C-alpha cells in the first residue's frame, strides 16, 4: 500500500480506559494491570472489557496509523463511533459502531456480524489501519508481510465522529500480558 503519507500521531485517552489498564506517560502504550489501577469511575470508561479509545476524533479525510501486537495472544483493533456503548456486554460489529479485526484462540477474524475468517500466512507483529472517511472505508495491513492487505470494510456507515479503538484482551492464560504500542511515524 501507499497510505503512509496520511500518518497521524495517535495518543490514548486515559479517561476512556477500563480501570485495570495502564497507559504509559507518553500515552502511546497500554497494557492490562494485575488489579484495579486506583482511578475514579466515569461514564466514558469501558466497564466489561480491557478497552480504550484514542484521543483523536476524525470526521473527514484520510488517516493512517500502526500498532505493535508483538507476543500477544488476543487483541481487538480498529475504529469506532464516538457514541459506542461503554457499559455492559456488547459485540464488536458495524451495527454497534465498530470496524475492527482481532486475534483470538490462534485465529484472525474481522468484526462483521457474524465474524469473517481472515487468511494470514505471516502472523503480524505490527498492524496498519487506514480510514477514508468520505469513501466509507477501513482497511487493515500486515506490516510484517511487506504491507499486505488483511481486510477492507467498505460501504461503511460511520454515522458520527470516529475514534481509534483498542482492546488489549484478557490475560487468563498468563501469555497475554504484553502491551499494545502505537509505532512511531
Ligand atoms: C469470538 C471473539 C473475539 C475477539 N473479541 C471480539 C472479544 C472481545 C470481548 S473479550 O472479552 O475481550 C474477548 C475477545
Ligand atoms: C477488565 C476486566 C476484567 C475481568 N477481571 C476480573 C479479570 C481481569 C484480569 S484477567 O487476567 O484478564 C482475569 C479477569
Amino acid at each position: 500500500h501507499h497510505h503512509h503519507h496520511h500518518m497521524v500521531h495517535i495518543t490514548l485517552d486515559r479517561n476512556t480506559a477500563n480501570s485495570w489498564l495502564i497507559i504509559s506517560k507518553d500515552r502511546r502504550q497500554v497494557r492490562m494491570g494485575d488489579t484495579h489501577q486506583n482511578v475514579s469511575d466515569n461514564k466514558e470508561r469501558f466497564s466489561n472489557y480491557p478497552m480504550v479509545l484514542g484521543a483523536q476524533r476524525f470526521s473527514s479525510g484520510k488517516m493512517y496509523w500502526e500498532v505493535d501486537v508483538t507476543q500477544k495472544e488476543a487483541w481487538d483493533l480498529g475504529v469506532c463511533r464516538d457514541s459506542v456503548q461503554r457499559k455492559g456486554q456488547f459485540s464488536l460489529s458495524p451495527e454497534n459502531g465498530f470496524w475492527t479485526i482481532w486475534l483470538w484462540q490462534d485465529s484472525y477474524e474481522a468484526g462483521t456480524s457474524p465474524q469473517t475468517t481472515l487468511h494470514i500466512q505471516v502472523p503480524p507483529c505490527q498492524i496498519g489501519i487506514f480510514v477514508d472517511y468520505e469513501a466509507g472505508v477501513v482497511s487493515f495491513y500486515n506490516i510484517t508481510d511487506h504491507g499486505s492487505l488483511i481486510y477492507t470494510f467498505s460501504e461503511c456507515v460511520f454515522a458520527g465522529p470516529l475514534r481509534p479503538f483498542f482492546n488489549v484482551g484478557f490475560n487468563y492464560s498468563g501469555g497475554n500480558a504484553a502491551p499494545l504500542k502505537l509505532c512511531p511515524l
